[PDB]
Parts: structure tokens; sequence; C-alpha cells
């Protein structure tokens, strides 16, 4: 087979951190 | 190693849930 536990965690934590970065950037670009 | 179907489903849903709440949070905050 499915996915290794390390690959999944990396993908997901990566997904979420990116989600946060985008959210911050939308907020601040919205301050302009 | 390999991730069970149950855990994969739990993780995928946990990700989705945190994603929409992060989006909601920025919706609210951007409104201030
Ligand atoms: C292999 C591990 C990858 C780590 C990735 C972490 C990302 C999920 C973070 C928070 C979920 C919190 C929301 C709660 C939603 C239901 C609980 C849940 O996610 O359950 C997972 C568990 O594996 C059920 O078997
Ligand atoms: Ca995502």
């Amino acid at each position: 087979s499915t996915v290794s536990p390390g690959v999944l965690a990396g993908i997901v934590v990566g997904d979420l951190v990116l989600t946060v970065l985008i959210a911050l950037a939308v907020y601040f670009l919205g301050r302009l």
C-alpha cells in the first residue's frame, strides 16, 4: 503493498505545512 | 512495513478536516 508509514507521514505533513503557508500568504496578500 | 486501509482512511480524513478548518480560519480572520 500500500504505502509505507514514513512516505505517508511525509506526504501528509508536507501537505498540511503547504496548506498553512498558502493560507498565511492569502491572508497577508489580502492585507494589501 | 505498510499502512493498513483503516489508518490510511483515518489519516486522509484527518488531513481533509484540518485543511477545511485552516481554510475556515483564514476566511474568518480575513474578515476582521
Ligand atoms: C502514518 C501516520 C501519518 C500521520 C499524519 C497525521 C495527519 C492527521 C492529523 C490529525 C488528524 C486529527 C483529525 C481526527 C480525524 C480522525 C482521527 C484520525 O485521523 O485517525 C487516524 C488513525 O490512524 C485512525 O486509525
Ligand atoms: Ca491537501
